[PDB]
């Protein structure tokens, strides 16, 4: 997957957007299985007052997770990972339940190219990954926290 | 819904930020039924100089919005709100027609969240607000302009 | 289409971003015969340090384009039109084809507006451009490089 996560500048220091990216990836894995190092958080910040709501100009205190899937999994997992990222995003952020928005899309796998290959579908990534090769595996496996 | 409007940098005032969240907010108010504060439009500026049409890089001129909204609606209304969001942003950020660009993406409710709860189907807003918790529709309520 | 193109701040000089704008700009025009001037690539830089691939923060040489299309073309073009952007941007970014992650979404061409217009159905192209006024035509013909 790709998650994007829009925020304000500043609101999430390095230590918190590690923290937010460990518990987006470490839900994304929990409930579907797909490795760790499938998973990117792209944090887009821009400054305060760049969000509105309803036409109400924002403060900083606003997350919007736009996480890019696979198709091929269930309404009931898709409902369950959105509301594990909502609560582990809380956590992990320390904001409010009520200040974060998370949507999902979902394309075909056969359109959706990670490390320059394109990806199995969902529930084969183990031996996709068996498939690849030994360099390859190896530049993926850095990406485990 | 959430309208990423992708601009360059200093292009918008903050007064022009302003106006064209409101074009949209209202546009999207008027067309769909869906309340003002389940709308959400978020600015992501670029320097100028980051937009390329045919190759050939641009201004600080163009406008991209991104609509992500839930399925279930017509194909014709859709078509109206997308022609009104380009009619209306162009008053509102004082851009000719030409500048502006609008694409609309779908998903299913069911994985869409917003003040870390699940959307409704469209046109049952009312009832779903109703239900929620009363510091959820206050907190909800504010987003008004 | 809008290519979004999700890159670390100063990563890509001018003239990097002026080239990869123009390898996917000729990928996409060589692969389905859409004219130059009906393709954005969009930059959207953040600070290094913003991405994270398994919780792991990357450092200035990652690349995510998502690439937002019209619905109507086949799995086969899709798959053909990924593999030359990645071939294409890994060779005008000087960036390993390991770090180079691609998404496709499609929409439907009746909820998408180009230079304030309805884009018409792929393969149409032609026509739908000589219907559109010389104002119209002018100004698109200028965006080709």
């Amino acid at each position: 997957p790709v998650y994007m996560v829009y925020v304000s500048q500043d609101r999430l220091t390095p230590s918190a957007k590690h923290a937010v990216a460990k518990a987006i990836t470490d839900a994304h894995r929990g409930l579907t299985g797909t490795q760790h190092f499938l998973a990117q958080v792209n944090f887009q910040e821009q400054p305060a007052g760049n969000v509105f709501l309803g036409g109400v100009q924002q403060g900083g205190d606003t997350i919007f997770v736009h996480g890019l899937h696979r198709e091929g999994r269930s309404a009931d997992l898709k409902g369950q990972l959105a509301q594990r990222i909502v609560d582990d995003v809380s956590v992990a952020a320390e904001i409010d339940r009520k200040h974060i928005w998370v949507y999902f899309g979902e394309m075909p796998a056969q359109q959706m190219v990670q490390y320059g290959r394109f990806l199995p579908q969902p529930g084969h990534e183990g031996e996709w990954f068996d498939n690849l090769s030994s360099d390859e595996r190896a530049f993926m496996e850095t990406n485990v926290d």
